[PDB]
């Protein structure tokens, strides 16, 4: 029945900018040399890469995105990731823009198997306003789970070493999915997060473009011409008092191969949203991420919202997406009917707590691997980088001061690199 994982996991942290695609794809090899020369290294299992890995972010305008944009199994970023998993034999995962064939858009992540072949594609299912400038499509399916078999990475209890198979259930949340909808959905809806319990999802992947509190996100202040220029001299300060162009760093490589030195718990204040000392996180958005993972964290008043029945409405109301998602447009679909009880309904949580039980991640395991981007684009916009690996323990505050989150280590937010650690955990067959 219990089955304990052992599983090397290797995250890329990149500054990729518009029109420098080739140079991007140079460091990139460059960095995976490191790796494999270092003092100990191990073969990884799966490798993740960040949102739009190698095109850069910020565009403008349909027109701006078209020459970078490529079909799920073709370009660039198909080929790139196709040699990297023939040469490691394991899984590969990266953001790309994608075009289908009626040319429509979409901010995808594709999955390479250790054989070289495109397994899985998944597309961006909440969008960012930067996706608003090239008319990014929503993903039709929502939110997605699905499998990924790894080659003698399991044991029993009483046994000695890892020689047996596991096929762990996974999903893909890129960057806005797991913020509420549109910002304007309700904040403990946690979406993406809900998702991931009510399918009893293991091992959680998000490539990411996340910005660092500092970046200018005011309608009024990037519309209006003097506004604007005064407003960029804070960040131009900011990353010149670095030593550092307006871009941000790149081909300086921090690299994490095979330590166990762990990422301090941290409460957030007013210091720790600064863009300072590019070598550590920004732990006021590793403390937001963690939140935003609520319903896998232990919280001792979900027993009186059990016991006092107060989220049942909530379980048995909540539908699967949005009513005015893409989901609906073309999909389609309580105590009074005649229909019974499905399985599905009793695996519904809400605030992570379900019918059946107060917590119902209670008792499990999970795995989180965030690989989000570093640098900066338009003189406005400054990205958060602190890639980082962490793990649901479901043991017995809101933020990494939370025992029931293991803290496995984090790259810094300003830097390019790697970081590779080895997790353990266990699943239930």
């Amino acid at each position: 029945t219990k089955l304990l994982v052992s599983l090397k996991v290797l995250v890329i942290q990149l500054n990729p900018q518009i029109g420098q695609v080739d140079q991007t794809i140079k460091r990139t090899w460059s960095i995976l040399d490191k790796v494999t020369k270092s003092a100990t290294y191990v073969k990884p299992d799966i490798i993740l890469f960040p949102e739009f890995a190698l095109t850069g972010y910020s565009f403008h305008a349909r027109k701006d995105i078209l020459p970078y944009v490529t079909k799920k199994d073709e370009g660039p970023s198909f080929e790139l990731a196709k040699s990297i998993s023939e040469k490691f034999q394991c899984y590969t995962i990266i953001g790309y823009p994608e075009e289908d064939d009626e040319q429509k858009l979409y901010n995808s992540a594709l999955v390479v198997n250790p054989q070289g072949g495109q397994i899985f594609n998944y597309r961006k299912t909440f969008l960012y306003d930067t996706e608003m400038n090239w008319d990014c499509e929503e993903n039709p399916e929502g939110f997605q789970t699905f499998p990924m078999d790894f080659s003698k990475c399991a044991k029993l209890s009483n046994e000695d070493s890892y020689n047996r198979d596991v096929t762990l259930k996974a999903s893909i949340g890129i960057c806005m999915d797991l913020s509420p909808y549109k910002f304007m959905a309700p904040f403990n809806h946690f979406e993406f997060s809900s998702f991931c319990v009510d399918n009893n999802v293991e091992l959680i992947l998000c490539p990411m473009a996340w910005l660092n509190s500092t970046s200018i996100t005011d309608k009024q202040t990037l519309h209006n011409n003097s506004l604007l220029e005064a407003a960029k001299n804070k960040i131009a300060f900011a990353l010149k008092e670095q030593g550092l162009p307006l871009a941000g760093s790149q081909g300086i490589y921090q690299l994490k191969i095979g330590d166990s030195q762990r990422t301090p718990r941290v409460p957030s204040d007013d210091s720790t949203s600064e863009y300072k000392d590019m070598d550590e996180p920004d732990m006021s958005n590793v403390n937001y991420w963690i939140l935003r993972f609520f319903p896998f964290l232990y919280f001792k008043l979900r027993i009186n919202w059990f016991k006092n029945s107060s989220l049942i409405e909530s379980i048995l109301g909540k539908t699967r997406m949005p009513l005015d998602h893409e989901y609906y447009k073309d999909k389609h679909k309580l105590l009074d009917s005649e229909e019974v009880i499905k399985d599905t309904v009793l695996e519904k949580t809400f605030l992570g707590t379900s019918l059946g039980q107060p917590w119902k991640f209670q008792g499990k395991n999970a795995i989180l691997v965030l690989a989000n981007r570093c640098g900066t684009e338009d003189g406005t916009t400054i990205f958060a980088g602190s890639s980082g690996i962490y793990k649901f323990n479901g043991k017995k505050s809101l933020d990494s001061l939370n025992e029931s989150v293991e803290l496995l280590g984090n790259l810094g937010k300003g830097l390019e690199g790697a970081i590779l650690r080895e997790v353990q955990f266990e699943v239930f067959r």
